[PDB]
């Protein structure tokens, strides 16, 4: 359970972030799939892409990272009361798409990565460790939401 100054943390960069979401997405789905390129391979729309350059070219790549912060966002802003928005994810991602918990974990690692490396000024250590609690909270009740799916993840 996040405390509440953990929160402001979150929503603080957060703020950020909805400066230019667009952006954001791009650079986080980049990070997801340079770094694990296995992810990519889940994506039947984008697992075409060669290269950085033709997935920042890539108008598509960059409306789905929009859909994806935009989701994560409405999460992260019920501060832990996310039951509802879970739902609908966890189906998608367990029976649909069929992500890992670890392939959510590397997700997480490229929001740290990014949001580290665009918002020194509000993502110090606290600000990290809470963002890192936030998205633990996610992937466990992500998680809990597979094994009731059916899907070992
Ligand atoms: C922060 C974690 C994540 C969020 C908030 C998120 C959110 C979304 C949303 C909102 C959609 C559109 C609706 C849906 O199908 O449910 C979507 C689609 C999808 N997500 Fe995720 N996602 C997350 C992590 C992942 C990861 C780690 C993978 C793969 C490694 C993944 C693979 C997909 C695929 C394959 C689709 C369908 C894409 C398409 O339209 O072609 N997601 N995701």
């Amino acid at each position: 359970v996040l405390s509440e100054g953990e929160w402001q943390l979150v929503l603080h960069v957060w703020a950020k972030v909805e400066a230019d979401v667009a952006g954001h997405g791009q650079d986080i789905l980049i990070r997801l799939f340079k770094s694990h390129p296995e992810t990519l391979e889940k994506f039947d729309r984008f697992k075409h892409l060669k290269t950085e350059a033709e997935m920042k070219a890539s108008e598509d790549l960059k409306k789905h990272g929009v859909t994806v912060l935009t989701a994560l966002g409405a999460i992260l802003k019920k501060k832990g009361h996310h039951e509802a928005e879970l739902k609908p994810l966890a189906q998608s991602h367990a029976t649909k798409h069929k992500i890992p918990i670890k392939y959510l974990e590397f997700i997480s690692e490229a929001i740290i990565h990014v949001l580290h490396s665009r918002h020194p000024g509000n993502f110090g250590a606290d600000a990290q460790g809470a963002m890192n609690k936030a998205l633990e909270l996610f992937r466990k009740d992500i998680a809990a939401k597979y094994k009731e799916l059916g899907y070992q993840g």
